[PDB]
């Protein structure tokens, strides 16, 4: 199994600095170096652009063609009562501990943002060595979402 | 069965105001009339503050019983992954539809605020009507929610 440290302090490193919290070298800085690193980059940026993009094709599509826009508004709501893939739920997960790092060094408690990352790699270890296993483990992941 | 196009009007009223786009008269200013609009005023709010409130409870882990905060971390998490009941979704769905008509206004659409109003009424009484019968209508929502 991949070095979940590794992979949890790119995530967050890498959204840290796209946000502006921290800047110069270390983890999330540049490429992703692993493609399961790229791949939660990229989930994790999808996940959070979501809303940004859903807004412009409903704009876009009225005026396409007519009812076009509200067909659009149906099928993505659908979605929120379908959800999206179970792998979405760790997405969440990971966005989720990068806002809590961003919160804290705004909040100026920069300790916080290594021990939610502690917290996190010590989660995915025990409580979801078996969900993400069965799931397909992050080599599925990898293939899903990284490209 | 509820009147949809005034639950949707308040609650899109109610957002829009509170965080600044539109101010005086109308859906949404002052107290809600219908116990079930109060009910999705206040379920908004509370998926909507969820993040910050959950912030604020884990450093007040840190700040009094540090010893506890990881394990704080770990219930919130699980609670993450459970995915909560149906209900959230539909409350979900709500704040959805009220950020995109406070996105229309921001961008400059206010034809959309309409549009996106009309769609989430008809969405409701028709796409959604059984789901949300089979969640256990809309008395049960109140009630848990209110």
């Amino acid at each position: 199994a991949p070095d979940t440290r590794a992979l949890v302090a790119d995530f967050v490193g890498y959204k840290l600095r796209q946000k502006g919290y921290v800047s110069g070298a270390g983890p999330g800085e540049g490429p992703a170096a692993d493609p399961l690193h790229q791949a939660m980059r990229a989930a994790g940026d999808e996940f959070e652009t979501r809303f940004r993009r859903t807004f412009s094709d409903l704009a876009a599509q009225l005026h396409v063609t007519p009812g076009s826009a509200q067909q659009r508004f149906t099928q993505v709501s659908d979605e929120l009562f379908q959800g999206g893939p179970n792998w979405g739920r760790l997405v969440a997960f990971f966005v989720f501990g990068a806002a809590l790092c961003a919160e804290s060094v705004n909040k100026e408690m920069e300790p916080l943002v290594g021990q939610v990352q502690e917290w996190m790699v010590e989660y995915l270890e025990t409580r979801l060595a078996d969900w993400i296993h069965s799931s397909g483990g992050w080599a599925e992941f990898t293939a899903l979402y990284g490209d």
